[PDB]
């Protein structure tokens, strides 16, 4: 059961994430942009995706593994790259410094499930 549980990156994620709404640098990345008050976003970017998006479709069941999730919220950072490029922008340091605290906090998550899986596998 407790060792090697292969259901236990949910309650990690959903944890993970409540750090993430809390941190400052999560404000733009909260809600998706809103198409009507950036009209041009769509011309840039080919799928928006935000953290309360992340967050529901954690909570209704529809990621396979926190490898799905994980690819989702790096989406939100190359999404934030392509639409606001420049080094310059106060935008881009906190994109940046976000996606660092994610990284370094999602990394013992995958470890942890992956060895999880072939643990199970071998037995
Ligand atoms: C986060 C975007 C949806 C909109 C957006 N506002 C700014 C500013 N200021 C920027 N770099 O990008």
């Amino acid at each position: 059961s407790m060792s090697y549980d292969i259901q236990a990156w949910k309650k990690q994620c959903e944890e993970l994430l409540n750090l993430i709404f809390q941190c400052e640098d999560s404000e733009p990345f909260r809600q998706p942009v809103d198409l009507l008050e950036y009209p041009d976003y769509r011309d840039i970017i080919d799928t928006p995706m935000d953290f309360a998006t992340v967050r529901e479709t954690l909570e209704a069941g529809n990621y396979e593994s926190p490898m799905e999730l994980c690819k989702d919220v790096r989406l939100i950072f190359s999404n934030s790259k392509a639409y606001t490029p420049s080094k310059r922008s106060r935008i881009y340091s906190m994109s940046l410094r976000l996606s660092a605290f994610f990284e370094e906090h999602i990394s013992s998550v995958l470890s942890d499930y992956k060895s999880a899986l072939r643990f199970h596998k071998r037995n």
